[PDB]
């Protein structure tokens, strides 16, 4: 719970759970907070 929040703050629980397998993966890969926020951008 360090980088996930930075993304959830905009996405949310019901939004992050939709692709938690991909989102949570980015963090573990070393993707910046903007990488995900931009990669998804509320798709």
């Amino acid at each position: 719970m360090g980088a996930i929040a930075k993304l959830v703050a905009k996405f949310g629980w019901p939004f992050i759970k939709k692709f938690y397998k991909q989102i949570m993966q980015f963090i573990g890969q070393g993707w910046t907070i903007d990488q995900i926020e931009k990669w998804l951008k509320r798709h």
